[PDB]
């Protein structure tokens, strides 16, 4: 139920760190900082994740324990590598 909606967004935010999608997504690259840093409540206001929920703890408990993404505090990036791929803003 509310694991399925979870299981839904860890999905989707693992494929905007991806390296599939990272290669062409200058827009959320603009957005790191020099760490590869995003806040998370930036991923949240993607279009398709706002569809699947409002719920800032959900998202937060969806990318807990990810093995691709790490979350410090209130920011998320990409766990391998996260350094080559901010670009200026
Ligand atoms: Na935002």
């Amino acid at each position: 139920s509310q694991e399925l909606l979870k299981d839904y967004i860890k999905r989707q935010i693992e494929y905007y760190f991806s390296v599939d999608n990272l290669e062409r997504d200058f827009f959320l690259r603009r957005k790191m900082d020099a760490d590869g840093f995003l806040p998370i409540t930036l991923i949240a206001s993607f279009h398709r994740v706002q569809a699947l929920t409002t719920d800032i703890s959900l998202i937060f408990a969806a990318l807990k324990d990810s093995k691709v993404v790490e979350i410090v505090d209130e920011k998320v990036r990409r766990r391998e590598e996260p350094e080559k791929w901010p670009l200026p803003p």
